[PDB]
């Protein structure tokens, strides 16, 4: 049947009939008055039950003998006449109200239910998720009454308490009583906005009027939710989400819950509080207006299994304030004054009739109440303290079971309430043994909880001796908590793509993960020699810098909020800020690569630029301080980040933003000077002393004080610490400047000859000039060769796939194969001595090169868009050629829509042949550019240059093409310009920064090329080869300077800070939102005061009254 | 509504058929001239409005192929019976 | 609207409705009027379906387009996205 | 110390603060012992260590080495005569 609750669990059927209160009176036949209102100690009728064998007795006579011996009447048992018989009450109420519906869902049950069972309902069921709180609410069951302050605060705590800890209320389900009240804070307050207070009311299904409603198998519940006052039995109170309703067999008898409701209490606080945790549910219960046996059920949580505090309210109503009396007269061991009972005797008999010596035993057992009231709560909402039920309700479950203050945390931790633990468990005095805070910490950081695990760091946590190798890799590998699904997979590959199937993680593959995340030839700490060994190996297993492998893990398992917070503690902040953004900026590929099951990769995108902004505000920083200071900071190699350097690892993240800044750009150009001063040389300075070298020991040179803060090689370190002429000489031919205006005048003049030797005829064998571009070429082509393997990847396919993802290395690869084949046909070819271009192979030869010389005048842009003015131009030539696409098909559509039909209508005799392609492009292009073919139109005029195409149908060709023109010279030329247009627009409004990004690696070329350009750079591989045969840049700082570095890093790192929040406090709306939170404080209290100056007045008469 | 009303046991066909067919309070006089159309643009001079013939209005402005459940064979049935 | 169920399918047949006659007062042209408070009642109730496609999408994506497809059957077995094209409810 | 904490004073500005005590009593003194280090001074709260802890807001920390450990008053004088000849050179 699909419906566990109609299989497993059971409902109660009155089997048998025994007349109660049978007083035979009116209509003096006995069978019609005998008939009319004999009830059942059931609670029914005979005629109500019928019941397929209760209806036995409709017929003859009640379901026993006549008489039938009154020794005998009385013995009914629900354990004796009563049938299981599945329920049949299963569905969801509706219940109909506001601009909403209100749903809830019941069951009816029996009250020997077994206590596993009825879980296996909530959770299994119901899908009701385990609680960490329970609010057993057991105050007054009729409709009492409150005030307005008492309605609104006391409702918000015992609401928020809810909200926090994600608790299950507790109620009888009845509007007569706590859970009208109940369920009214829940509907003001909002709770149910984006949330749930779960709420369940455990009622009994007999009592419940419009039961028989609700009777019926799965069915939208039609409660009617009237309010008529005739039906006293109950209104379920429409606000409870869940009814569980205990058929016990009876029907207008009460008490059916009083002890399911309990057990099913006993067994929710003995289930785990989410495994991390090992604790039992905490309850508490909590107490309203409230009868004599509401007072009882006290005395059954203080002296009860696990003890199970109470929050006895003030001001409430009968009960729940007359306890506080109790509470507040009488000792911490419940000293009473003598005169109490002989005055408290009469607070009984005032509140209650419930008597005198009945009294008596009431304060009596009242005070076997209060015979521990170290583990009540008198909520004193008058005097307003713990301001809210709440935090004398949390309180509550934290004071009088003997826990400890370990105990005590670890459930605040569970229960999302830092106030709570900083308020009360780290408090003033108090114990905390050995690893307990690290016991904590394992468990705050697992569960994702960084304002705990920001407080234990403040309150005796240091992470240095808490990071050990089983404990971080245990961190690691835990579904318990936020959980990502990627590095899982991420793990897969890096391990061949085989998983075993349990796979416990270790940190060794996981920084084989970093390796492939961080790209390139970064080497992680975790896979290095040492560390692999004493791991397999494992008091030196505490991580010399323990806040550097957190935030690793905070961005593996996508914990940004903690990642964000670990990141502001430690040291090398700007470091494992582009780090972070490199992680995240991969995982955010990955995803969009995998393509898998997983997903939210934007979500990964956004995390790299948060950081990566962070990087670039330290920056800023860092600069408004000292300029030159940070510009080392840029440079200095890292030793806890693979000897990298954050500049690098920026690049790495293509983190425009900081190589675009203007640190950067200040060493970028110390870079490509070198040690020329060009502040006061020039640039026409540096071409005149390349082609006259004795300028170059006229020119304005640098020190080694102007020259600290820039990356130089070993030779420039050291040539610069032994300013003689040959050092004068090293400086400049060595610098980027020099070499790009050395190779740019190099490849001019070799343009210079390439176009000589395409215009000037060739004879049989090269000229002088057709050598020097061969040799140019030639080696030209082995500087490429080895950018490509002096490269910075080190997989060989990634050397490659980088080199041709640039346009102009795609076109030097065409373009230097191009000229190769043209050689070999050039040079290759049997000369034949009548005319040299008689023979075809010589022929292909010559006009590849005519057509291999653009490839290299294109190349030109290159060198061009090194200017800041001129690259823009470059840039957009590029997009408006890459997307014109589709503008460009349209437009050789349109052209066909002409072409085609014009040759067709003007020459109507024609064989298939290769003109056909040619004549239906070739006049229709040039169209385009305004050449109209004006005395070729009409063909059939006087002044015709074609009067021999005409002929039937020519004279259509003019209309064609006046539409052919329009649409094409007017509408589509001007479509593609409005086009172009956009582009020029948007390429200008982003081009300053791509520009400076772009520098980066354009100067980095030019500081590892050689100093000879391509015709002469051979002799420079060959001594550069014949060395390595035989036999970069990094910031030399002496220990005095880089001490002090440290000390400028950290020095930035903090005032950074500092700032921020300093004008985030300020705001602008921020301070008028601000304000209207002061616009109630205000408002409550002039009604505070206003309230008082009324009392202060009246006494003023009544003093002189 | 939220006073013990219920609109499950309170619309029933001479109720709604009432409350369509009132020019007590905000009025229409567009869905005169739709039921004008439908209707062969033919009015008996009082003409009591149906439920049926305002199906054939939704059925005009919902377009295409769509078939109201006061049109149907059931529900034009009972109407009349009822 | 608020009340009940169906609520995507309601606001996107009301903005059928009122679009039609918003037209059929520009059509008809007769003592009627009032067409450009129609077109304005059609875009209320079209953006509300928007609005409630959003909050679909956000929880279970898969479950949304369940939704847009559903036959309707008090709604003469049509489709919330059919009726959405018939309005030419663009967003 | 603790005034420092709440009113920002730190917020790009230093109040200069220094704490004049002797080094036998401060608890975890062992612990700065060394050459120029970042001491791990370790902020331990732990109430059985009465000597004291360090409050962590002071910036600076002179510590008079008197030869004497649990011994008190190493500084009443010195932190005196720093103070005399504090106000005893010119202001500007
Ligand atoms: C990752 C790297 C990035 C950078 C890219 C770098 C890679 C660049 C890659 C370049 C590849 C270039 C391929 C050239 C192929 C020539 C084909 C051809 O037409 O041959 C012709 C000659 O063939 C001969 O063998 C005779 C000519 C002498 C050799 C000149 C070509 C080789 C130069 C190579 C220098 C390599 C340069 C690179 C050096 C590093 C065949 O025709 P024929 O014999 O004339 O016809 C005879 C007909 N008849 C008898 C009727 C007359
Ligand atoms: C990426 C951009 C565009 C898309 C790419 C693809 C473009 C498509 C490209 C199509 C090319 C057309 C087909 C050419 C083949 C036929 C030529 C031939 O064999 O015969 C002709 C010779 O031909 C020539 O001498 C060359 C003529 C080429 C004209 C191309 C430029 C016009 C514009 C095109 C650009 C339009 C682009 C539209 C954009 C708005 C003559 O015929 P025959 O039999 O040799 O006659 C011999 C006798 N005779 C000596 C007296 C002559
Ligand atoms: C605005 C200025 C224009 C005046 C307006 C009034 C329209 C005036 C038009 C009047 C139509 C009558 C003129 C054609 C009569 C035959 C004459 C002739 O020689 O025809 C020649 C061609 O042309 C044709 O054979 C037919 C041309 C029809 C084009 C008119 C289209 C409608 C113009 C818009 C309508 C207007 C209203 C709508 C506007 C919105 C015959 O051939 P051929 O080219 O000499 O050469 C072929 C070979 N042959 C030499 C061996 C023969
Ligand atoms: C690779 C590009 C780099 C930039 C440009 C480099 C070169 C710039 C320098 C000069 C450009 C011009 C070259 C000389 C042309 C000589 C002309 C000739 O054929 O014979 C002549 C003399 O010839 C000699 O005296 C032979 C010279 C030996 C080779 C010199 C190589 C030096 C450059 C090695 C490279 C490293 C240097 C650069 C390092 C950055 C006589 O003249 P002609 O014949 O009556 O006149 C020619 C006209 N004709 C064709 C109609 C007949
Ligand atoms: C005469 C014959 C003339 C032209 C023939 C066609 C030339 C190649 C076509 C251009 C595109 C191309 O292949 O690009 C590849 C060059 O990969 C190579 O292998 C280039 C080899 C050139 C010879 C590189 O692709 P990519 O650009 O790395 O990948 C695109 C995406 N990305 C840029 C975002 C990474
Ligand atoms: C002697 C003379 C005879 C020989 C003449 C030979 C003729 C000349 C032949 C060709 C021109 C020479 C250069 C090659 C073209 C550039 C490649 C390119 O776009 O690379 C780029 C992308 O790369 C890709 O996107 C890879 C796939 C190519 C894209 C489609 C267009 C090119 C294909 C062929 C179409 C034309 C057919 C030509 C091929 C047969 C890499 O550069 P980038 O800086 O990263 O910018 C890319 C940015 N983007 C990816 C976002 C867009
Ligand atoms: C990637 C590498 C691609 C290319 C590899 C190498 C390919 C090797 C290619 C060619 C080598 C073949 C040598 C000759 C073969 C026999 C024919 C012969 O000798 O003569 C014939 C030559 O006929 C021709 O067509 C010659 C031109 C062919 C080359 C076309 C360009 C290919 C390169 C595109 C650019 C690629 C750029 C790619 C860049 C990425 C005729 O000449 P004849 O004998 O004087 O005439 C006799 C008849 N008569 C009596 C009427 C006069
Ligand atoms: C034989 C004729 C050859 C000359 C051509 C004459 C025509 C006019 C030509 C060119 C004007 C540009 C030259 C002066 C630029 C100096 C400043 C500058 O832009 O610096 C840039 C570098 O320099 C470049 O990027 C310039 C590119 C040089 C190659 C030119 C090839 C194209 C012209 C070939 C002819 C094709 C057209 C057809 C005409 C025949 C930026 O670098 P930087 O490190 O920032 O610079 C210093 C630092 N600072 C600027 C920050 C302070
Ligand atoms: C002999 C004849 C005369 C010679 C003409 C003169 C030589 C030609 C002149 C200019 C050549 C182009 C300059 C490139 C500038 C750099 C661009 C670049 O880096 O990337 C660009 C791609 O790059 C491309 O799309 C390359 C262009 C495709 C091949 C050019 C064909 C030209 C003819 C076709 C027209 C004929 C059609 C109709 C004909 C019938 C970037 O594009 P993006 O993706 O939008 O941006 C990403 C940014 N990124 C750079 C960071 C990646
Ligand atoms: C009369 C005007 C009527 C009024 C004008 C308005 C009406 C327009 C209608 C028609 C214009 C008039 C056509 C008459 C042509 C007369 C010339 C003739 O016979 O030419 C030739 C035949 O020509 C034909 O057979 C043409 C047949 C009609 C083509 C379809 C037109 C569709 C227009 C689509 C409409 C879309 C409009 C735009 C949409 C926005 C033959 O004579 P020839 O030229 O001397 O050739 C040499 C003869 N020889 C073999 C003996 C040597
Ligand atoms: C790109 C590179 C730029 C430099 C360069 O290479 C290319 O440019 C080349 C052009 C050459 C000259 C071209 C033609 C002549 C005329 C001839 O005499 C004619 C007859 C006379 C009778 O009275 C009337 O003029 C004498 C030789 C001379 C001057 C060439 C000399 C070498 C030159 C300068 C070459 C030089 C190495
Ligand atoms: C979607 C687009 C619609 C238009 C279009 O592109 C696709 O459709 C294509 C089909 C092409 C023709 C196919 C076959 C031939 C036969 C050939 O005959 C041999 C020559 C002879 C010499 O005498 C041998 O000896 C001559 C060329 C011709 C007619 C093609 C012309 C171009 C055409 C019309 C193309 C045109 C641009
Ligand atoms: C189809 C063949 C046989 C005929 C000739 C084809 C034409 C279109 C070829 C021959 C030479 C070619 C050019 C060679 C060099 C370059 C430089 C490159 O950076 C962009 C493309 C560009 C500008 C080519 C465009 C196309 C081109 C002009």
């Amino acid at each position: 049947q699909k419906s566990w609750i109609e299989s497993t669990l059971t409902k109660r059927e009155c089997v048998y009939i025994i007349p109660s209160s049978k007083d035979p009176h009116r209509c003096l036949p006995g069978c019609q008055i005998c008939q009319q209102l004999v009830r059942c100690f059931c609670g029914r009728l005979v005629k109500q039950h019928a019941c397929f064998t209760a209806s036995l007795a409709m017929k003859y006579s009640d379901v026993k003998l006549g008489e039938h011996f009154n020794q005998a009447i009385e013995e009914w048992s629900v354990e004796k006449h009563t049938e299981q018989s599945p329920t049949d009450a299963y569905g969801v109420i509706n219940f109909q109200g506001g601009s909403h519906s209100y749903r809830a869902k019941y069951v009816r049950l029996s009250y020997d239910t077994k206590p596993e069972i009825i879980l296996q309902l909530l959770l299994k069921e119901w899908q009701m998720e385990l609680p960490k709180l329970v609010i057993s609410v057991h105050g007054g069951m009729q409709k009492f009454e409150l005030h307005p302050r008492i309605k609104q605060l006391l409702g918000k705590g015992l609401i928020k308490a809810a909200v926090t800890t994600g608790a299950w209320i507790l109620t009888g389900g009845v509007n007569t009583g706590v859970a009208k009240h109940v369920g009214d804070a829940l509907k003001e307050h909002a709770s149910r906005s984006s949330r749930k207070i779960c709420t369940i009311g455990i009622a009994p299904w007999g009592v419940i009027e419009n039961r028989n409603d609700l009777v019926g198998r799965d069915v939208v519940a039609p409660y009617q939710t009237l309010l008529n006052p005739l039906s006293k039995l109950n209104v379920l109170n429409n606000l409870h989400s869940h009814f569980i309703l205990v058929d016990d067999g009876t029907v207008g008898k009460y008490g059916a819950e009083v002890r399911l409701r309990r057990e099913l209490e006993k067994t929710i606080n003995q289930q785990r509080i989410h495994a991390r945790i090992g604790q039992g549910v905490p309850v508490v219960a909590l107490i309203f207006e409230g009868g004599p046996n509401v007072i009882l059920t006290v005395l059954e949580y203080l002296q009860e299994s696990p003890p199970v505090p109470v929050v006895v309210c003030e001001g409430t109503g009968r009960a729940a304030d007359l306890l506080a009396y109790i509470h507040k007269q009488t000792e911490e061991g419940g000293n009473l004054p003598d005169a109490a009972e002989p005055d408290i005797i009469s607070t009984i008999k005032k509140t209650f009739n419930f008597g005198q010596s009945e009294a008596v035993h009431l304060f009596q057992t009242m005070m076997e109440c209060m015979k521990k009231k170290e583990l009540i709560t008198v909520f004193h909402i008058g005097s307003e303290d713990h301001q809210d039920i709440d935090v004398a309700i949390l309180t509550a479950l934290l004071k009088g079971t003997n826990a400890s203050a370990f105990d005590q945390l670890i459930l605040t931790l569970a229960w999302d309430r830092v106030d709570i633990a900083k308020n009360h468990v780290f408090v003033y005095g108090q114990q905390w043994l050995v690893g307990s805070l690290e016991q904590a910490m394992l468990d705050a950081l697992v569960m994702d909880r960084v304002s705990f695990v920001k407080l234990l760091i403040e309150n005796g946590v240091s992470m240095h001796k808490f990071l050990t190798i089983p404990r971080l890799e245990e961190l690691y590998n835990t579904k318990q908590g936020p959980t990502n699904p990627m590095l899982f997979h991420l793990i897969r590959d890096v391990k061949q793509g085989n998983l075993p199937p349990g796979y416990k993680i270790t940190l060794i593959d996981i920084g084989l993960v970093i390796e492939y995340l961080m790209g390139g030839t970064y080497r992680c700490t975790y896979t290095r020699k040492r560390f692999r060994l004493i791991y397999n190996s494992l008091e030196t297993k505490r991580f010399p810098y323990p806040l550097n492998e957190l935030l690793i893990w905070a961005c593996l398992m996508k914990r940004q909020v903690m990642a964000r917070f670990l990141w502001q503690h430690g040291e090398e902040s700007m470091a494992k800020a582009l780090v972070a953004c490199k992680i995240y900026r991969s995982m955010a590929y990955e995803a969009k690569q995998s393509d898998l099951v997983d997903d939210t990769s934007e979500e990964l995108k956004q995390y790299s630029n948060d950081f990566g902004q962070l990087a670039v505000e330290l920056l800023e920083q860092s600069f408004r301080q000292d300029e030159t200071m940070a510009m080392k900071l840029l440079t200095y190699e890292l030793k806890n980040w693979s000897n990298s350097t954050c500049l690098k690892l920026a690049v790495s993240s293509r983190l425009r933003p900081f190589v675009a800044h203007t640190c950067t750009q200040m060493l970028l150009s110390d870079m490509w000077m070198g040690r020329l001063n060009m502040r006061k040389n020039s640039w026409y300075k540096v071409i005149l002393s390349i082609l006259v070298p004795p300028a170059i020991l006229m020119l304005e040179y640098k020190t080694k004080a102007e020259m600290s803060h820039i990356p130089q090689s070993q030779d420039a370190h050291q040539m610069t610490m032994e300013l003689p002429i040959t050092r004068k000489f090293y400086a400049f031919y060595h610098a980027p400047i020099v070499k790009f205006w050395f190779n740019t005048l190099a490849y001019l003049g070799f343009l210079m000859l390439y176009t000589f030797v395409v215009l000037v005829k060739m004879e049989q064998l090269p000229s002088v000039q057709e050598w020097i571009v061969i040799a140019y070429i030639f080696t030209y082509a082995i500087e490429k060769v080895r950018e490509v393997f002096m490269s910075e990847a080190g997989k060989i396919s990634q050397k490659i796939k980088v080199w041709f993802s640039d346009y102009f290395n795609v076109s030097d690869t065409i373009a230097i194969i191009s000229f190769f084949v043209g050689f070999g046909l050039r040079f290759g070819a049997k000369w034949n001595y009548i005319n040299a271009y008689d023979n075809h192979v010589f022929v292909a030869g010559r006009l590849i090169y005519c057509l291999n010389i653009i490839f290299w005048y294109v190349r030109l842009l290159d060198f061009l868009a090194v200017n800041q003015q001129a690259g823009p131009y470059v840039m957009m030539i590029g997009k408006m050629v890459a997307n014109m696409f589709y503008i460009v098909v349209i437009m050789a559509l349109v052209l066909l829509s002409f072409g085609v039909p014009r040759k067709a209508i003007l020459y109507p005799h024609e064989e298939p042949s290769w003109s056909l392609a040619k004549d239906i492009v070739f006049h229709p292009y040039w169209m385009i550019f305004g050449e109209v073919y004006a005395y070729e139109i009409d063909v059939c005029a006087n002044d015709s240059t074609l009067p021999t195409i005409c002929g039937p149908g020519t004279w259509l060709t003019p209309f064609l093409q006046a539409v052919y023109l329009f649409v094409q010279y007017i509408i589509m030329v001007n479509l593609l310009i409005a086009f172009f247009n956009q582009v020029y627009l948007q390429v200008k409004a982003i081009s300053n920064i791509v520009w400076k990004y772009q520098r980066y690696h354009f100067i980095m070329a030019y500081h590892e090329k050689p100093v000879l350009p391509p015709p002469l750079i051979i002799l420079s591989h060959i001594v550069s080869l014949f060395c390595c045969v035989c036999k970069g840049p990094k910031l030399f700082l002496t220990e005095e300077d880089q001490k002090k570095l440290h000390d400028f890093e950290e020095q930035c790192v903090e005032m950074y800070f500092d700032e921020k929040d300093d004008k985030f406090n300020s705001g602008s709306e921020e301070r008028i939102r601000v304000t209207f939170e002061r616009v109630e404080q205000m408002s409550i209290q002039i009604k505070e005061v206003g309230d008082r100056v009324n009392y202060i007045k009246r006494s003023l008469q009544s003093l002189d009254s």
